[PDB]
């Protein structure tokens, strides 16, 4: 089968994630070590903001500057308080984050407020400029309908998202093929320089193949590189390594 | 009662502190609610940086905007990594901190390195410039000798500290009368605009009265206001309230 090539590609696109909120410094350092895997480096790691300085030091020491540090803000609830989301994003940037995964206020959109979503992504993009990329989590599992998923994707991109992301991993339904298709379609129609990040429930190479196949069909075989595509996952890495015989 | 006069004074100078590192948002909100006591507002609360936005919302919600939000960095170990301490301080400010309690690299000082402590305080002070006050924790319990306690105090003040603070609360010996006398004397001799914060072990009004008397005797009855004196404590508030009859 084609499963090993898929596994290799997926691994290089991973945001290797630990978000238990009870990590120790040692566990953060181990995560940095694991990101440098026998089958190549992941695109990035993803951790809570306070761990960024320890991670930055660990990544420098093992000489992996191409492994970026992602973090999360307004996470995971996606509340509609702009001052809080902005302060957290500024802090993340001040910590040294390379990327900030911001949770879009999806409940406010559901209730019919499209403005708060736009304003929040916009100010957080401004705060990131010259320091970090902005990924926006729209929580497709809660948005449910194709209409809202499309809408949220369009608003996020209009407001300045560098990536659009499916899920926080913290609700019942996270990444799904149908949600992925809608978001990739919005990217193709609006801005192919905006990246896509399926996250939550991506267990193995088979799952990974689902989303890579969609990106390939919709935007072309060459589109999904580390600057256009990420897998938000944790235990996926162990699975991929096993598929690759490590 | 003379001691009720003390309980009232000490209460108004408190940094009501919770640093378990497992706080919930509700526990942070509860802490703010406690800062608004039946005997008046404390000077500040002190919490880990990630809780600052929620606390700020909670204090505004209860219409107590003048209760300061302090936080901690390089805490509690006081390592000698400037880049880490700087990043954490920048983040604390970006979160919205009114005050940052930085732990001085006291082990480095004990080892004969004076420059790293000076440099750390200076860049962290510059990081606070125009947004926050900087408290410097010198850890008198570990410095032990009067010479070292005096030295750390002088370094902190010369490098730009707004307060010098006795202890983290995390070592064997925290706030002591003897360490307070040394630190207040340096303040009197060098820069009377620099505040003093005894922390850890101040259980009640009698304990409070000890440090307030030292400040009064050394610098004058008028010197010790919320801009020059703080109590770093937790359980002390319940005791003071019990003294004032609440």
């Amino acid at each position: 089968s084609d499963i090993k090539a898929v596994a290799q590609r997926a691994l290089s696109l991973m945001d290797l994630t630990s978000l238990t909120n009870t990590e120790t410094d040692q566990e953060i350092i181990d995560l940095c070590r694991q990101a440098k895997s026998p089958a190549g480096e992941t695109a990035a790691i993803c951790i809570f903001p306070r761990f960024i300085p320890v991670a930055k030091k660990a990544l420098k020491a093992q000489q992996t500057p191409h492994i970026k540090i992602a973090t999360v803000t307004n996470f995971p609830q996606g509340n509609d308080d702009l001052d809080i989301a902005l302060a957290e994003t500024r802090a993340a940037v001040a910590y040294g984050a390379d990327e900030v995964d911001l949770v879009f206020p999806y409940r406010a959109l559901i209730q019919g407020n499209e403005t708060i979503g736009f304003d929040m992504v916009k100010v957080c993009k401004q705060a990131c400029s010259g320091n970090a990329k902005l990924k926006v989590i729209i929580e497709t599992g809660e948005l449910k309908s194709e209409e809202l998923i499309r809408k949220a994707s369009e608003i996020a991109i209009n407001a300045g998202a560098d990536f659009i992301k499916t899920s926080t991993g913290k609700v019942a339904i996270n990444a799904t093929p149908e949600a992925a298709k809608v978001m990739l379609t919005v990217i193709k129609n609006k801005n192919t320089a905006v990246g896509f990040k399926p996250a939550g429930g991506v267990r193995n190479a088979d799952d990974a193949a689902i989303y890579l196949d969609l990106a390939d069909n919709i935007l072309g075989n060459e589109w999904a590189d580390a600057n256009h595509f990420r897998f938000g996952a944790s235990s996926l890495l162990i699975s991929l390594l096993d598929t690759l015989g490590h």
